[PDB]
């Protein structure tokens, strides 16, 4: 139930100690990451957010200037050239406020939703990594709000409200909610901080969403209110997160023209909802033991032969199934049918396809499934649409399941 | 048509001091990167190519075993983390020869075609920094095929088919090829450079491709074929590459075992075919001067009313292009509707939908151009259709 063993298992991606919680992601999965990135795609589309992508690296001044250098500098890499050092971003905001200052911004602007799959790396200590869930370089599906202060109630219950839409996708039962306080080392004063540790228990309490304070461990600029997600040995990990900043946008000279003409510093909202891929990926593989719903599958269907009888038979299936945009694969060799299913059902494949001479004639398929199923034979036309159907609605459960 | 000046026109992309090189992509500029990958992908899933992603750094005793450490030190950016080396890869092949190294290979696994768009970051001197031609962080379309020497022919003629397939869509007209030969600092004995070279040399002639050659501007490992692209004052920019090399995968302990079951060291050729997506790009954009194809255009279609009164309709055909899989947007401000249309004119949307009165009782739209033409009043599937058609052949002018 170990992540680590069931990606070795489904050959997901490998670890070496030539780079230290750095992620070789193999064919099989990048399609689980791919697959996600449309998913969280097809969210930005509908909750109208930007996509943008900034630069890996930016001077340390501008790292000094956001005060992530005096509260992050043991977690950050540097490297420097032309005399001039540059930190390798641990975080997408301050890329995201550089855009966001390219041009004059008014307040017809606001909100500006600005997301990014953005790449952050961050020195954490050898001894704390640990597989996909804790690594030094992760994506997150990291967001950036711009907007007034009259705006940060709607904004805010619109980030709560697409991180339930989002986990209830993958049918999660345990979703604890913390809303962390003030650290020891921030910037802003406590006001600030009295106002945005205020405004974000007022939307959870407005959503009707239980939640416990965790102090002190808001980030240095913001509070943030977490969502926790549990893996098979039930540890907590964060993995939703949605924060209210009101210092940044004044480090780094942010600002719009509002109703009256003058100038006004906008509120910033960051959040990630799956949090990381990395570790979301981790959480979705022990969460389902490796059964990964269809639409994520990597592989999602496997056509195998009896004999060669059948060969040209199931690669013409094969081909017919790939064009209907179904991740599918032929089992050619030359071994017993129940040998075939064994080591495929380890491999967690949805679908297998089972052709003989009865089902070449009939144009038809006998089906098994990963969970020890005979679905019996059914027309091959009827198969491609409930496996779309499947696919495209993201469904958790399989046929007759 | 300087795609800087056009870039900054059309919001695609900006860069700043504080992060020389690099690019800061916005919303309409990642749009169009993301519309490459998406063409890209379809492409090498015709042609049967694994996608992974290799990490961002490794140890540089890694990239001492290759020799880029020897061969390519100056231009590679390095950290530091508990007393050890790690270099910002400046390219994707030993990251790669990781995830072949990773289980038994045979030669019936052969040929691997393992693609990736892979991030370089390269110190390139600031003073040849130009705009997207040449920056110092970049993404290749980046993969390498693992063979024996039997497949030579045919995947080196696959690449070779792959970057003009690609670059017919884009309708170039001047593609320049140059044979890359063997640099002063190398590796890899003479014989090996004599048969790679000539290897690269016939898939040329056999494909009735006429070439000159470079002489020592080939990798420090391998040879390259050389596809040329040029910009608007006619300036060469490198974009296709395929090199032919026999000495990489020995030096990172690649091997498959052969149908002799005796272990063998596989050829690997390595091969990007728009180059750097952010120089592709910079081409795309000079060539196009911003108009780019519909299925390229960060923004399709603007929808427009000519009043409040048609508010409300605007916003229905806008979910109904939307759902179509079509990027569009409604222009709903309160403006004058000559005002709204130059504004997209001047953005090079390609096509731009005014809804008046008539148009809501009628159910129609009047559909009209970023290069001025009046198409008049169409039906809405009409529309739909036929912008998914665009879309779809992914052509290259307005029918
Ligand atoms: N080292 C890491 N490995 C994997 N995912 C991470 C790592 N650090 C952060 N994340 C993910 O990024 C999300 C947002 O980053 P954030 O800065 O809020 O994390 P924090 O340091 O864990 O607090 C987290 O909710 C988590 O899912
Ligand atoms: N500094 C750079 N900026 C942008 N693209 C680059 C840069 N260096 C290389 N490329 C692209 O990468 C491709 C392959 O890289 P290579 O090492 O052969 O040079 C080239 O054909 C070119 O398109
Ligand atoms: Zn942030
Ligand atoms: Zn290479």
């Amino acid at each position: 139930r170990d992540h680590r063993k069931i990606g070795k298992q489904l050959d997901l991606y490998h670890m070496q100690e030539e780079a230290p919680g750095m992620v070789f992601w193999h064919n099989d999965g990048w399609t689980i990451f791919r697959e996600l990135e449309v998913f969280v795609r097809s969210k930005l589309k509908e909750y109208q957010y930007q996509e943008v992508k900034g630069p890996f690296m930016m001077d340390r001044v501008l790292w000094e200037k956001t005060g992530h250098w005096d509260n992050y500098k043991d977690a950050m890499f540097t490297t420097s050239s032309e005399n001039r050092e540059y930190c390798i971003k641990p975080m997408n905001c301050p890329g995201h406020v550089q855009i966001f200052n390219q041009g004059l911004k008014s307040y017809r602007d606001l909100p500006l939703r600005m997301a990014e799959f953005g790449s952050c790396h961050r020195n954490e200590p050898s001894g704390s990594l640990h597989g996909l869930m804790r690594v030094r370089g992760f994506t997150q599906d990291d967001a950036h709000i711009f907007c007034t202060e009259e705006q940060i109630r709607d904004e805010v219950n619109g980030c709560i409200r697409l991180v339930y839409d989002m986990y209830s996708t993958f049918g999660f039962e345990k979703i604890v909610v913390k809303l962390s306080t003030r650290p020891e080392k921030r910037i802003g004063s406590d006001e600030m901080w009295d106002r945005a540790e205020a405004d974000l228990a007022v939307a959870l309490e407005e959503n009707n969403i239980p939640f416990e304070y965790q102090l002190g461990e808001g980030a240095f600029y913001a509070p943030k209110i977490e969502f926790t997600l549990y893996d098979c040995l039930d540890r907590a990990w964060q993995c939703g997160t949605v924060q209210l900043d009101f210092s940044l946008p004044s480090r780094l000279s942010a600002s719009y023209v509002g109703e009256d003409n003058e100038r006004k510093v906008p509120v910033m909202i960051h959040r990630a909802i799956l949090g990381s891929m990395e570790r979301f990926i981790g959480i979705l593989t022990e969460e389902f033991a490796g059964f990964f719903p269809t639409w994520l599958a990597p592989v999602q269907v496997v056509i195998m032969n009896i004999t060669d009888s059948q060969s040209e038979y199931v690669n013409e299936l094969t081909q017919k199934l790939s064009n209907a945009g179904i991740r599918v694969k032929a089992d050619l060799r030359n071994e017993k049918i129940g040998f075939k299913i064994r080591e495929h059902t380890l491999r967690r494949v949805p679908y297998m396809l089972v052709c003989g001479d009865k089902e070449v004639e009939s144009g038809k398929v006998a089906v098994r499934t990963r969970r020890g199923k005979d679905l019996g034979s059914m027309d091959v036309n009827e198969v491609i649409e409930k496996l779309q159907q499947e696919i495209r609605s993201r469904s958790l459960k399989q046929l007759e399941e």
